[PDB]
């Protein structure tokens, strides 16, 4: 037997326990830069989150990966309350270390800008292998939870990879290489996905460990296919019930295209419900009827069957693919001399060395 594990906030589990997995979601977003953009990004209700998680499990789901990097909204303590409330129902929660896109960090004075890459990797490795900081790397005082992170995030901005984002991708790659952890990268409007994949692989990261999210905001089925085929990474889509970007139908038809091209093993799904009105129970706390996690099962997955995606492809998308991409690799040494020439050259051009 393979005997691979994933790292949840409650401990390492066999990847076979992951079950149906929402690969990019949120429950608690406790302040941070996002809240500056809009009050709706503030999400602080443990009871509402647990109720929403229970509706997810009620429909057949088991695992949620809450992708909040330490400095952008993450709350270890509250998320651990949620995890503990569902564990005996088969619920699992994986949390993240790492960084969001550069726009969320002060480019002059943030620790991302200023602290040498190597010291940052040590802090990310520590969240994966010792415990996440309950103060979320907000400052010089650290108080580690017994809960560990099970994945590392990075993010890129619109139509461009910033020099600090390339630095954060190097952090993600190195941490992943050293700990075996998986990586998920947020792209802005689904831009630069091909390049994000190329650079992470150029640093030495294993493409089987890599998800790139938000491609649904660049609804280009040819590009999706190009990314999967040239790099081997996995695309994590959100998009259901985000009509202000694109209708559900477009994502379903693009997925159907990829499945028809034989690429069903390279697709994961998520709701990325990272605003307060994007969950049903939260919506209720604001006096509103809204959709949340149940909608994946009640509405989106049936639309997928309707446009011609098989139940077997869906089983890969919800179960087999997460079981592959969230599994820890064996630990490796990081060798800076094996970094690809294309990456080294780009670091030089971006004044990163």
């Amino acid at each position: 037997l393979e005997n691979k594990f994933a790292r949840t906030v409650l401990g390492d589990i066999p990847v076979e326990k992951l079950g149906i997995t929402d690969c990019h979601d949120h429950f608690i977003k406790n302040g941070g830069p996002e809240v500056e953009e809009h009050i709706d990004f503030l999400m602080l209700n443990v009871d509402a989150s647990i109720k929403e998680f229970k509706e997810f499990i009620d429909r057949g789901g088991s695992t949620i990966v809450t992708m909040d990097p330490p400095n952008v909204g993450r709350d270890v303590l509250k998320t651990l309350e949620i995890a503990n409330a569902v564990k005996n129902l088969g619920g699992n929660v994986i949390m993240s270390t790492g960084f969001h896109k550069a726009k969320f960090y002060d480019k002059y004075s943030s620790w991302l800008a200023v602290v040498p890459t190597e010291e940052i990797v040590k802090m990310c490795v520590a969240e994966i292998e010792e415990g996440m900081d309950e103060y979320n790397y907000n400052g010089p005082v650290v108080k580690r939870s017994k809960a560990k992170a099970g994945i590392i995030k990075a993010g890129t901005g619109y139509g461009a990879i910033d020099r600090l984002e390339l630095k954060a991708l190097e952090v993600a790659a190195r941490t992943s290489i050293l700990t075996g952890c998986p990586i998920l990268v947020h792209t802005q409007l689904g831009t630069m996905a091909l390049e994000v994949a190329k650079h992470l692989i150029g640093f030495g990261a294993n493409p089987d460990k890599i998800q790139i999210s938000h491609l649904n905001k660049n609804p280009d089925k040819y590009y999706y296919e190009k990314v999967i085929k040239e790099t081997g990474v996995t695309l994590c889509f959100d998009g259901p019930d985000r009509v202000k970007y694109y209708p559900d139908s477009l994502l379903a038809e693009n997925i159907k295209y990829l499945v028809d091209k034989g690429l069903q093993k390279h697709i994961t799904l998520s709701l990325d419900a990272g605003r307060i009105l994007y969950q049903r129970n939260y919506g209720l706390t604001k006096g509103k009827q809204t959709f949340g996690l149940a909608y994946l099962f009640d509405r989106f997955l049936p639309l997928l069957k309707q446009v011609g995606v098989s139940k077997e492809a869906i089983f890969d998308i919800l179960v087999n693919n997460p079981k592959r991409v969230l599994a820890f690799d064996e630990k490796r040494n990081f060798d800076p001399l094996k970094v690809s020439k294309e990456v080294l050259e780009l670091k030089k051009e971006l004044n990163l060395n």
